[PDB]
């Protein structure tokens, strides 16, 4: 059962396996049901890397632990042996977060990996199954290669495998496979899921100041719940074992193939249970991750939700904090452009050039690149820096960890004083989800219009206590500074003079009609404003965005599906 031979398999093409900017989704039942879809799509990928480099290429393998993953991992290891691929490097169990991936090929320079992961999507037998290929950045794949796989997919008529190689995911060591009339072994590292991440981690950060912080009499007192997912053993070993934490800290940290039956997203209500822990008082810090590891929510004492936009404003005023930072320096900060300016008063501040990039990853893995991206974050629970090639949630938490060791206050009071330095961003999504397309593009054409006339600009509106006046208003246009690309219509901005912003998004992750996006940035410098309830001192901009998009009488909806 070393010696396996090469086989031959005709398959019939699937017309829909376009990976996006987060790899090919899809129901579980589907990949399950319809016969070779996997099969067809791992072929597909590797039919990307030329045959004359194959055998020299390592894949890096892993993936959240939901159910279909081990299947999965075996046919993977069962195609790149056929086709000349020499060796895998896969974490134990098939257990690796998306972070560990990205280290892991940055590390041993793999020519790229596949992520066995939906992120933040249900799993189980009635849930989502994703496929995320990543390259020897260890980045997402960008989109020229996945439309060339789209390509392949489509019209593929064979695949090789290895049908009786298995692998046992489960012992780490090196397993070889002498396969039939192939001179060279197929090579299966199994390695340990947290090592690398972990050996990295403990270079970016100070593990003595930490294991201070979390250990003994004066103990900041932690609770860091991930969900079910894939981060639950980098948990265990980094935050309790290593730096000692009380076990009692780690919450939902064994990986579950159905992630505990709930949605492995941390926002609020999905992780509504860390929330309730979190009002009791008796906890200092509270955190939640998404099901493979690169999302993150921050929370302080008595359920303080320290909302993404501040949390990376917090992390770069204090980045010298973390000795990473000490040692390579800051080249550049980044927030997707939807997110809160509280980013941008911090980098102004501090005189480090601010970059407001489209949503997705690879602008921010662009400006890494080409050294000029320190620190980077997302609205949408995301947080990162250059260490790798994709965000890092229990990264983001080692941060404010840090945070917390130096500055030597809550995080609530860390907060307030940071909204006193530099003003403070008050900020809400709002989401209104599956409206009709139709009603949703009106919306959008017809609010773009008006902007684009000559008067809009220098227009006010009022509310309450409130006047806004229009400074700029656009359709947000990117032009890349490394890759060359222009990203156009990438969402409606109204920019006031106040430091203020409306901007309205159609969401690009297609459910079944479209679904609105509606971020609402109301800075506010009077210190008895700063600490009110975000959502009543956002109500004037967001009765103004609603009022100029028309989206109740476009839409039907009075009220979005979610508050963010
Ligand atoms: O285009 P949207 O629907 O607004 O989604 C954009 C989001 O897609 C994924 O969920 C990624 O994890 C996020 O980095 C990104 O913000
Ligand atoms: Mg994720």
């Amino acid at each position: 059962s070393n010696m396996v031979k090469i086989v031959t398999v005709k398959t019939q093409a699937y017309q829909d396996q376009k990976p996006g900017t987060s790899g090919l989704r899809k129901r579980v039942k589907v990949f399950q049901s319809s016969a070779n879809y996997a099969e067809n799509f791992i072929q597909s990928i590797i039919s990307t890397v030329e045959p004359a480099q194959r055998q020299e290429a390592t894949l890096v393998v892993g993936g959240d632990g939901r159910f279909y993953m081990k299947e999965a991992i075996q046919l993977i290891a069962r195609i790149a042996a056929a086709n000349g691929i020499g060796r895998l490097v896969i974490g134990q169990n098939g257990i690796l977060s998306t972070p560990a991936v990205s280290c892991i090929i940055r590390k041993i320079k793999a020519i790229g990996g596949i992520i066995l992961t939906a992120s933040h999507n249900p799993g189980g037998p009635n849930g989502d199954f994703g496929i995320k290929f990543n390259i020897s950045n260890g980045g997402p794949a960008p989109e020229a290669i996945t439309d060339k796989i789209f390509q392949i997919s489509k019209t593929i008529e064979e695949y090789a495998v290895c049908p009786d190689l298995k692998v046992d995911l489960g012992v780490l060591g090196k397993q070889q496979f002498d396969l039939e009339n192939k001179f060279k072994p197929f090579t299966v590292e199994i390695v340990d899921s947290v090592e690398a991440y972990a050996t990295m981690l403990r270079s970016i950060f100070d593990f003595s100041a930490l294991k201070e912080l979390l250990s003994g009499p004066n103990r900041l007192k932690i609770r860091i719940d991930a969900m079910h997912g894939v981060v639950g053993p980098y948990v265990k070993k980094i935050l309790c074992e290593e730096l000692g934490a009380p076990a009692n800290s780690a919450v939902n940290c064994v990986p579950l193939e159905d992630f505990g039956g709930h949605h492995p997203d941390p926002n609020l209500t999905y992780a509504a249970d860390l929330v309730e822990t979190m009002k009791s008082g008796e906890h200092d810090f509270g955190a939640a991750f998404d099901g493979d590891g690169d999302r993150n929510m921050i929370l302080g004492k008595h359920g303080f939700f320290v909302n993404p936009s501040d949390s990376v404003a917090v992390i770069a005023a204090n980045i010298f904090s973390i000795p990473y930072f000490q040692q390579t320096g800051v080249r550049g900060f980044a927030r997707s452009m939807p997110t809160s300016g509280a980013l941008d008063r911090v980098a102004s501040a501090t005189k480090i050039a601010l970059y407001e990039t489209p949503t997705g990853w690879k602008f921010f893995g662009n400006l890494m690149d080409a050294s000029k991206l320190s620190l980077c974050g997302e609205e949408s629970f995301g947080t990162g820096s250059d260490h790798i090639r994709e965000k890092d949630g229990l990264w983001a938490v080692l941060a404010w960890l840090s945070i917390l060791a130096t500055r030597k206050q809550s995080v609530e009071d860390i907060l307030k004083d940071h909204w006193q330095k530099y003003g403070r961003n008050f900020f809400t999504r709002y989401d209104y989800e599956e409206v009709e397309a139709e009603g949703a593009n009106k919306m959008m054409k017809d609010l773009e219009a008006l902007m684009f006339d000559r008067s809009f600009v220098g227009k006010q509106f009022s509310a309450n206590d409130k006047v806004y006046t229009v400074e700029k208003a656009d359709n947000f246009e990117y032009s890349d500074p490394v890759d060359g690309s222009i990203s156009r219509n990438q969402g409606l901005r109204l920019i006031f003079t106040d430091g203020s912003r409306i901007v309205f998004r159609l969401s690009g992750t297609g459910s079944a009609g479209a679904t609105i996006r509606l971020y609402i940035d109301s800075y506010e410098k009077d210190v008895a404003k700063i600490n009110q309830d975000p959502q009543v001192m956002l109500a004037p901009l967001i009765s103004i965005a609603l009022k100029v998009s028309q989206l109740q009488e476009r839409t039907g909806r009075t009220a979005p599906t979610v508050i963010t």
